Formats: structure tokens, sequence, C-alpha cells
């Protein structure tokens, strides 16, 4: 029958492509081109409306949601015909404005169809519901197929990447970005799982490389993931996995790079948030020997660093995860000594935050107020209690005093530093397991980081990640430019414009260049006299006249605006110097270096310097060099709502993501050329009062400037 092309997907079909019956019925639905449109809306960005009247200047209409609106004609936007309902590749739409895109994804999502292409982009909308589309039957059905030969699916990106690698003898890249809760990690896991399922086996820790690559997740997640408002299993670090292959797709090796762990979370949680999972995994009591080994109770509320917000989360069984974490470490080849050391240090951070301090009666100086929790920290860290507390009270050379606030601050900074270093070391250790003697030719790199971030409060962390997405969006634009070029060249159309990647340089230069934002930040970090306001003066003095992308802040207090590709972002500048330098109590670091616990010693052997900014620049450069040696593939994750509600879509929220993630950006840059291209000659066009500069003739197709087809199918 008409659906025979879908038969191989079995029960997954209703979630991949709607049947031919539904297709032809949708096509007969009542549709007047002139009446059925999109207009702007206050509460819900855009809304499908039916035109009731014209003014001669304005238009009034009947809103979906049952309202009457009066708008300027300029604001009215045409709907795509029923022919285009739930289209699989949105580049094939006649009208490619904001509403057209939003509604095509909304109609797919309403129908439980989670995957859509938009030129190069695979777009994924979080279902918040398990769908039967990740079965062996679906895997079998994607093997060796081209994009156009199967409905949209994350499996298509995976299989094609693997196939491109073998066919073109070339590194591949899968960039999976989006907001917190969008689905980045779910899709990342599917992609890795897919390679492990299909990759060839190469010549002969525990089990197989496939086992080990996958078991890397439960290990990182315990220490790097946490409950946030947005996401029960939020990744609080960016991740880049290169899976290496040999000649015929033999799984050869893998390596993991992690970026910008959230040190703050170690010691602080907002009302509705938790610390990293591991703390609650250990406290679940599932492994009773750990409470005794860590000198700890089962009550998170006994521990100040980890109980400032939430403690439990219904979706997570912390006890089962502890066994998941521990198993992972076993599979990954970690020794008892190595596992116990990380548990000990986790426990030590727990006790560290319970050290209380008081003022000397006749002095403005801090002393310990009880020392039991200090004793437990020192024993676990292989340190001397007295030395530790001496160090914290009287940092040493010349000897400085400390009030309680200073010691409490120093305590928190040290705990964060220890946690961060442990996480890095763990990643380094997993890399040792994943290293093999097997021969490599190519890799496929999978990137899982948060996309572009515009919050109510934007600080240093936001600048860093927004800087990354600028380079990633440029990377996309450049790739898009090369493809559009090959295409105009192949079909024989002389086209001219500057590299699409260049459109992002001015912003990047402002951030990246010598005497740019990062450089000014790092130069100020050299001066002990420098302050937040001296830093803010220095940026302004260098840029407010000179760099168009640097502006006054629009009126939570912000200090300057950056014009990014994704919009104008206001930045708060308080604390950037400290964030960047991360000064520690050197006397206590000296003790860490001399610890009887091998791990602690290791974590501080190589110690200041390198600022957060310069480390970020070093990592981003490495990333970009890898990605540039690569055929890239682009996966855009979208979160549909704030309430975890399956099949429900908030329009302004999806619209915000589309503006920030490249989907609208890609549409915009293709608009510079001739986006609509249809296969068949020149006499018919020359026989119309139509604007003659709006079209060009190619070998296979005729190329149209956007809006010609709009006026062509209209006349039809
Ligand atoms: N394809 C899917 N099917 C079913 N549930 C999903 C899917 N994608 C995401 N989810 C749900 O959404 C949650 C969060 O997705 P996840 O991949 O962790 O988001 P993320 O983009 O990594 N956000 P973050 O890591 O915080 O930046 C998951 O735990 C699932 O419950
Ligand atoms: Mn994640």
């Amino acid at each position: 029958g008409g659906d025979s092309e879908m038969a191989v997907f079995g029960a997954a079909a209703p979630y991949l492509r709607k049947s031919e019956k539904e297709r032809l019925e949708a096509q007969t639905r009542p549709f007047d081109l002139k009446k059925d449109v999109f207009v702007p809306d206050d509460k819900q960005e855009f809304v499908k409306a039916k035109i009731v009247s014209r003014e001669g200047g304005k238009v009034t209409a009947e809103t979906e949601y049952g309202k009457t609106v009066t708008v300027k004609e300029d604001q009215v936007m045409q709907q795509n015909p029923p022919k285009f309902d739930k289209i699989e590749d949105m580049a094939m739409l006649t009208f490619l404005h904001e509403p057209a895109v939003l509604y095509n994804l909304k109609d797919r999502y309403g129908s439980w169809m989670i995957y859509t292409y938009s030129g190069l982009f695979c777009v994924t909308v979080n279902p918040y519901k398990w769908l039967p589309v990740y079965t062996p039957e679906v895997v079998a059905a994607y093997r060796g197929k081209k994009r156009s030969e199967a409905p949209p699916h994350i499996f298509s990106i995976s299989d094609n990447a693997y196939q491109y690698m073998l066919t073109d003898r070339e590194n591949q890249s899968i960039l999976i970005t989006g907001e917190s809760g969008a689905g980045k990690t779910v899709n990342t896991k599917r992609v890795i799982q897919y390679f492990a399922v299909i990759a060839a086996i190469g010549d002969r820790g525990k089990g197989t490389l496939e086992d080990q690559i996958i078991q890397a997740n439960p290990a990182l997640e315990a220490f790097g993931n946490a409950k946030t408002v947005r996401n029960d299993n939020s990744s609080r670090f960016g991740k880049f996995i290169r899976i290496h292959f040999g000649a015929t797709g033999k799984l050869a090796s893998a390596d993991i790079e992690t970026y910008l762990l959230e040190k703050s979370r170690v010691i602080f949680q907002l009302k509705a948030e938790r610390d990293y999972h591991i703390f609650y995994q250990i406290l679940s009591n599932k492994k009773p020997e750990l409470l005794d080994m860590l000198l700890i109770t089962n009550n998170p509320y006994d521990y100040a660093f980890i109980s400032q917000g939430e403690t439990t989360v219904a979706s997570i069984d912390d006890a089962e995860e502890l066994m998941a974490t521990d198993n992972a470490f076993d599979v990954l080849g970690f020794t008892s000594e190595e596992k116990n050391s990380m548990y000990k240090l986790t426990g030590a951070i727990m006790h560290f935050g319970n050290m209380k301090f008081k003022l000397k009666q006749r002095e403005e100086q801090a002393e310990p107020d009880g020392t039991e929790e200090a004793d437990k920290s020192a024993y676990l860290m292989g340190l001397n209690s007295a030395d530790l507390l001496k160090g914290l009270c009287h940092p040493r050379y010349v000897t400085k005093g400390q009030n309680v606030q200073q010691v409490i601050y120093a305590t928190g900074a040290l705990a964060k530093a220890v946690y961060e270093r442990m996480f890095n070391w763990m990643v380094t250790r997993i890399n040792a397991t994943l290293e093999t003697k097997q021969p490599r030719q190519y890799f496929i790199g999978v990137l899982d980081i948060a996309g572009f971030e515009i919050f109510d409060f934007n600080s240093f962390e936001q600048l860093c990640i927004n800087f990354t997405n600028e380079k990633l969006q440029q990377f996309f634009n450049h790739h898009m430019f090369v493809l559009e070029q090959e295409e105009y060249k192949k079909e024989g159309i002389e086209w001219t414009f500057i590299d699409f990647g260049m459109d992002l340089q001015a912003c990047i230069d402002l951030i990246e260049k010598p005497m740019g934002i990062m450089s000014i930040l790092e130069e100020e970090c050299m001066f002990p006299k420098a302050t937040d306001m001296t830093f803010k003066a220095k940026l302004f003095d260098n840029h407010l006249g000179k760099s168009a992308n640097f502006q006054k802040p629009r009126n939570p207090e912000a200090h300057f605006s950056l014009i990014h590709y994704a919009g104008i972002v206001d930045y708060n500048i308080i604390g950037w110097l400290q964030k960047n330098k991360d000064p520690l109590n050197e006397t206590v670091v000296g003790l860490y270096q001399k610890s009887s616990l091998k791990l602690l010693s290791t974590l501080f052997a190589n110690y200041a310097f390198q600022t957060v900014s310069a480390l970020h620049r070093e990592n981003l450069n490495k990333l970009m060099t890898n990605l540039r040696s690569t055929h890239p593939h682009f996966v855009r994750c979208i979160i549909p709502n704030e309430t975890k509600s399956p099949g429900v879509m908030d329009n302004p929220l999806v619209m915000h993501q589309l503006r920030c993630n490249g989907v609208l950006e890609g549409i915009r840059i293709c608009r510079k050329g001739f986006p609509n291209r249809i296969l068949y000659a020149e006499k018919l066009l020359s026989s119309l009062d139509i604007d003659h500069n709006q079209y060009k003739f190619g070998h296979t197709k005729v190329f149209f400037k956007a809006g010609l087809l709009g006026l062509l199918e209209e006349m039809r």
C-alpha cells in the first residue's frame, strides 16, 4: 500500500511519519491563502489568525484562542499551504519567516513527531515521554540510508556520520546544543550507543571498549550533574567525546574533554536545587561501608554545603544511582584505592563546610569554634588538624589575619578547588582506560554543551559560554557558506557574497583579540590594586567609542551590552576579577601538596598560574582545531515548556530558542543568495510583469530570491 516505505519501522512509524490517508486528508482541509495568516501576539509570540477586514492600512483578524486583533499590514505573515503541513525538511517551505518555522515544529510535535530537518539542522523537541523509536528495528531501518531516504531521526545523523567517515576518509563532528532541559544528553547517549551498536570490532578496565565508553556516563554524571529548576539531571559542565576508528570502522579508542564545571554548586544551592548527585548517592546508605569510611551520618541536613536547597527528587532513586556510579568505576578499571580516595575527598568536602569559626574576644581575629568536623576533614585529606586550622586562621613570608567571613570564604574556595580538581583528575583517569594500542584513522567527535544563554542576570559564566556559541555559530556559517558555494558553482550561477562566518568576527574580536574583553580582564588580574570599577572603566575606555558591538547597558544591574548574533545581552561585571583569579589560601594548598593521601597530593602537585579565562581560551582553541578538521553535523535541541509537560509547547519559549540556536540564522544567510530552487523554459518567466532580477537559471534548477514563489503560487 501507500505506506510500504514505512513498513520497516514497525510500531515506530506513527512517531516518524504520518500515514498517506492522514497526508491526503490534511491536504483537503479548508485553506484560503488570503484569509489564513500569522499576526503578532503579546502573550504568545505569534498566532494563526483568520482575516476579517482591511483598513487600507491596517488589518483586523480572528485569533486562534478566540480574540480580535488589529495590526499593521507590515506585520501580517502568510501561511504555508496544506501541501506543506508537518514538512520533514523546513528548507522546502515556501514561506520561511518566524511563525512558519514555529508552527511546522509545533504541528510535528503535536503529532508526537520529535524530529525535523531545517537545511543542515536536525531539530529535536523534548517529548518528556518515552517514545518507541529507539528499537533494533529502527536501527536496522536506518543502516546505510541517506537523509532523504528516511524520515527525520537522530539515528540518521549518527549513521550518516559513521558512513561519511568511511566513504570520505574524514573526521566527523556532531554538535548537540540547546538550553538546559532540551535533550542534549539524551540525544548524546543515543548517538554514542548507536556507534557502539554498529561499529566494527578491532583486534583483541573490564569488558569491552564499547562497555567502557558507555560506562563513562554514570561516572561523570554523579560528580558533574545536579538537580536544577530546569532539569532533574542537569549537566553542569560541557563535554566533547572523540570516538576514534580504524580502517573499516573498527572501534579503536575514545577521549573525553570537559569544560567549565560549576564550582559554585559544590557549596551553594538555590531553594529548589541540589548539589551534585554523588553527595546524595553516598548518603542513600545503599553502600553502608561508605558512611563509616567517610565518618558521616545519613542526613544531608547535617551538612551545610549540600543542604541549602533541595535534598531529594522524586525522579531519582539515589540508592540505585550509587550502585550505578560504583559499577561504572569498576567497569572503568578504577582500583579500590582510587574509588575510596574520591569517596573520601567527597566526604571531606562535606565536613569542611561544617567547620565553625568565632572571633577572638579581645581581637578582630578568627579562631576555631569546635574542631570535630575539622578533625574528620583532616583525617580524610591526610592532613594535620592543627596545621589546617592554623593555615585557615593565619595564612603565611608575611603572616595575615582573618575575620570569620574571610576564613569562611577561604574555606569555600578551597572546597571548590578540591572538587574541581578531582573531577578533572577523574576525567583524566577515564581517558587512561579509554586509551588503547589500537590503530586509528579517523574520529567522530560528539559535543554536548549548553547553547546561547540570555538570562535576567548575565555574568562571567554567561560570557564564556556565549563566546563558545559565537565560535560554534561561525563554524556553522562557514560550513553553510562553502556548501552554498559548491551548489551555485555546480548549477552554474555566479554568486558573490563574503563568507557567512565573517558576519560573526566583530563580536568575536571584541571578546578574543589583544586588548579585547578577555585581554582587559586578564591584564587587570595582574594588578593587586585593580577593582571591579577599574575593570569596568578600562573596558569602556577601550571600547565605548571604538567597538560597535560594545554598548551602554539597557535599563538587575548590568554594566555593558554585547551585540551577539543571538541578540543584545546585558552583562553584570561584579566579581569577575575574583571569578577569574580564584585566589586560594596558599598555606593550606601547601598542606594539600604534602598530604599522605596520594590523590590529594596529585591534585595540587601542579599548582599556581592560569586564569579561568585563559584556560577557557586554551580549551576552545583545541575544540575548534578538532571541529575544523571535521565534517560537521548539527543537532538543535529545543525544550517546549517550563512544566515538563509532554506534547505541550510554549510559543515565546520556542521562539526564543530559534532566535538563539542558529535555525533562524541559517535561514537568514541563505536568504542572501537564492534560497528557493525548483526543478523545471525561460520563456514562461520572461512572459510576466514579474521583477526580472528575482531569478536565475541553472543546469538542473531555476534559482529564486525569497518572495518570488510567494507571488507566483499566489497568482495560482
Ligand atoms: N528524546 C527524549 N525522550 C524522552 N525524554 C526525554 C528526551 N529528551 C529529553 N528527555 C527528558 O528530559 C530530561 C532532560 O534531558 P537532558 O538530555 O538531560 O537535557 P540537557 O539538554 O542535557 N539539559 P542540561 O544537561 O541541563 O544542559 C531527561 O532526563 C528526560 O527525562
Ligand atoms: Mn546534559
